[PDB]
């Protein structure tokens, strides 16, 4: 809408107070003017039409317990639209400042979020399974950058680019959780996935077997389940990830780790210059060797570890 900048405060999921971007006409809006085009957070009232509407506020504070998921969807939207500009000047998820939406309160105990090809999507959970998942900065990340993906590798959601699709997610959402630099970790989904139990998480790229998911090439999923298994393969890609940036010993194969900013600038150019929307495992490895290589030079440590780390997930 047309208005005014404005900055509110409210708490998110987990009961932190942030101060939030808002627009002032009559109401006061989650709508972010300072970063691009915008950033624009609806409620979906607990229904499945999308978007819903703008998410307004008579006073500019959000300390409702039902503000709570606007708020987080709106603040880490923002947390991802400042990693990719700062970090790999790319500005919004085209490249050209679109608009960055989010709708809430989707559905009723909706235990999940998404991308749906225009804007992200979060639901409340079941109170057991989940709380709110915009409150995990790993998760709003993981969704918008399927946005990213969409507009540049366009890895098709099934099979082996299915999987490196939902890696990429999983890495740039854990990139951008490191980047905001709170509580960060390897694993996927720790800070929304089930309130009575401590310690776990959806994922663990650190160690995917933890959470039954393929950590070896030879280990993966044939099978016609999600999608293939986009969610489950992921694993080995999101293993090979952590080595490159942590190194360490994996069956037997050795990797030197190169750090977090140099596996995120490996492979955000391997996702926005080499990438395909049919690259398998295989070529995902050669792309990232290639994009390595253009960094850091063909004999550099880089290229040695991204080759070391993709052998030692069985990829070649
Ligand atoms: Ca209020
Ligand atoms: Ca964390
Ligand atoms: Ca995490
Ligand atoms: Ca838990
Ligand atoms: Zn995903």
């Amino acid at each position: 809408i047309t208005g005014t900048s404005t900055v509110g405060v409210g708490r998110g999921v987990l009961g932190d107070q942030k101060n939030i971007n808002t627009t002032y006409s009559t109401y006061y809006y989650l709508q972010d003017n300072t970063r691009g085009n915008g950033i624009f957070t609806y409620d979906a009232k607990y229904r499945t039409t999308l978007p819903g509407s703008l998410w307004a506020d008579a006073d500019n504070q959000f300390f409702a317990s039902y503000d709570a998921p606007a708020v987080d969807a709106h603040y880490y939207a923002g947390v991802t639209y400042d990693y990719y500009k700062n970090v790999h000047n790319r500005l919004s998820y085209d490249g050209n400042n679109a608009a960055i939406r989010s709708s809430v309160h989707y559905s009723q105990g909706y235990n999940n979020a998404f991308w749906n090809g225009s804007q992200m999507v979060y639901g409340d959970g079941d109170g057991q399974t989940f709380i709110p998942l915009s409150g995990g900065i790993d998760v709003v990340a993981h969704e918008l950058t399927h946005a990213v993906t969409d507009y540049t590798a366009g890895l098709i959601y099934q099979n082996e680019s299915g999987a490196i699709n939902e890696a990429i997610s999983d890495i740039f959402g854990t990139l951008v959780e490191f980047y905001a630099n709170k509580n960060p970790d390897w694993e996927i989904g720790e800070d929304v996935y089930t309130p009575g139990i401590s310690g776990d998480s959806l994922r663990s790229m650190s160690d995917p077997a933890k959470y039954g998911d393929p950590d070896h090439y030879s280990k993966r999923y044939t099978g016609t389940q999600d999608n293939g298994g986009v969610h489950i393969n992921s694993g080995i890609i999101n293993k090979a990830a952590y080595l490159i940036s942590q190194g360490g010993t994996h069956y037997g194969v050795s990797v030197v780790g190169i750090g977090r900013d140099k596996l995120g600038k490996i492979f955000y150019r391997a996702l926005t210059q080499y990438l395909t929307p049919t690259s398998n495992f295989s070529q995902l490895r050669a792309a990232a060797v290639q994009s390595a290589t253009d960094l850091y030079g063909s004999t550099s440590q880089e290229v040695a570890s991204v080759k070391q780390a993709f052998d030692a997930v069985g990829v070649k």
